[PDB]
């Protein structure tokens, strides 16, 4: 997250981590056992951990469980990222408490000006290297669409929306990929793209959650 502040420990308790021995992506707990993220995030032996702040020291809260299966969008396209969603079951469901709680799925699709909260352990600057140990938020607003298209000529699709900031500054980042965006107390958005990080006159780009909803429900009630 680029120009965002520290969340604070565990205020985000959907707040996933996926770790291969590192941070690689975010993802949101929809369910005791069943975490969303970006399809671009998969790979073999991810391990799922809830309930952190500092991700690189055991506070406390803390659970780790390891990814049972993991469910990439059959229609996911490497190169336009259109359907950029995955589902993750975990080997053994959470224990669910103030610190670790589920975020509920939208009813209806989310309108421009929508602000929302936006959270992960990705890079915070916007020429450089630099991730963080604790949490970092951002309050953003889902632009029109509109803006969006005229931003990424030819490259958004029905199942994206952007959010963010026009003049720069202010967006997610590398290490933010999969994880939430919140509208509401609903999960509206997955991190997905954008061209670099914080950059003006290019925000970020999100999967459309709420185009998912059947399709998440159908394949978690059959697996
Ligand atoms: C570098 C590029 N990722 C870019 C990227 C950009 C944003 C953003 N500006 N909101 C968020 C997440 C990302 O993963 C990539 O993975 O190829
Ligand atoms: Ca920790
Ligand atoms: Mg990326």
């Amino acid at each position: 997250i680029v120009g965002g502040y520290t969340c604070g420990a565990n205020t985000v308790p959907y707040q996933v981590s996926l770790n291969s021995g590192y941070h690689f992506c975010g993802g949101s707990l929809i369910n005791s056992q069943w975490v969303v993220s970006a399809a671009h995030c998969y790979k073999s032996g991810i391990q799922v951990r809830l309930g952190e702040d500092n991700i690189n020291v055991v506070e406390g809260n803390e659970q780790f469980i390891s990814a049972s299966k993991s469910i990439v969008h059959p229609s996911y396209n490497s190169n336009t990222l259109n359907n950029d969603i995955m589902l993750i079951k975990l080997k053994s469901a959470a224990s669910l408490n103030s610190r670790v709680a589920s975020i509920s799925l939208p009813t209806s699709c989310a309108s421009a000006g929508t602000q929302c909260l936006i959270s992960g352990w990705g890079n915070t600057k916007s020429s450089g290297t630099s991730y963080p140990d604790v949490l970092k938020c951002l309050k953003a607003p889902i632009l029109s669409d509109s803006s969006c298209k005229s931003a990424y000529p030819g490259q958004i699709t029905s199942n994206m929306f952007c959010a963010g900031y026009l003049e720069g500054g202010k967006d997610s980042c590398q290490g933010d990929s999969g994880g939430p965006v919140v509208c509401s107390g609903k999960l509206q958005g997955i991190v997905s793209w954008g061209s670099g990080c914080a950059q003006k006159n290019k925000p970020g780009v999100y999967t459309k959650v709420c185009n998912y909803v059947s399709w998440i429900k159908q394949t978690i009630a059959s697996n």
